[PDB]
């Protein structure tokens, strides 16, 4: 197994997937490493097992059917792992923890959003429907890029979405479009 966090990139006390080479600290994982269970398989490859018992799956899919499934188990699971590969990305950070507005010539979004408060709400089933994660997910660099405004601080939303819109992209095998 790998000796980094496959999410953070640092070492620490990590727990190995039984099924391939990636390594978690307990509460990078999404959801976090569980108790007991041997073997254990990371998030990673119960994905790819959702792939390779129904290769239909990956077939385009209009955004707009996918945003109406309702969260049973192997929705939640995708949502999950699309919350967990934005953690990957180390600009993350900005938006992990819940954010306060004072700017001068800005006022605050009237309705803040934050990945941990997102990573809450996956973990109390809060969530019906695909369209209620994808929502708030969209949410976070909206009310980013509305704040700052002119300033090039506004750049780490955009980073950050398209981050969140290629891996929503490929997990949910939306139909490639030009
Ligand atoms: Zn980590
Ligand atoms: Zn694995
Ligand atoms: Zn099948």
């Amino acid at each position: 197994n790998s000796n980094i966090c496959e999410v953070c990139n640092k070492w620490g006390r990590l727990f190995c997937c039984d099924t391939c080479p990636r390594s978690f600290h307990e509460h990078c994982h999404i959801p976090s490493v569980e108790a007991n269970k041997n073997p254990w398989s990371c998030i990673f490859c119960r994905i790819k097992t959702i792939q390779e018992r129904c290769p239909e799956s990956q077939s385009g899919h209009q955004e707009s059917e996918v945003l109406m499934r309702q969260m049973l188990p192997e929705e939640q699971l995708k949502c999950e792992f699309l919350l967990l590969k934005v953690y990957c990305d180390s600009k993350s950070c900005f938006f992990a923890s819940e954010p306060y507005y004072n700017r001068e010539g800005s006022q605050g979004p009237q309705k803040p959003m934050w990945l941990n408060k997102v990573k809450t709400s996956l973990n109390e089933q809060m969530y019906t429907r695909v369209e209620g994660f994808v929502q708030d997910m969209r949410l976070i660099f909206h009310n980013h890029k509305e704040f700052y405004r002119e300033d090039k601080f506004t750049r780490l939303g955009i980073q950050v979405q398209d981050i969140f819109e290629k891996n929503f992209r490929n997990i949910f095998a939306i139909q490639e479009t030009s």
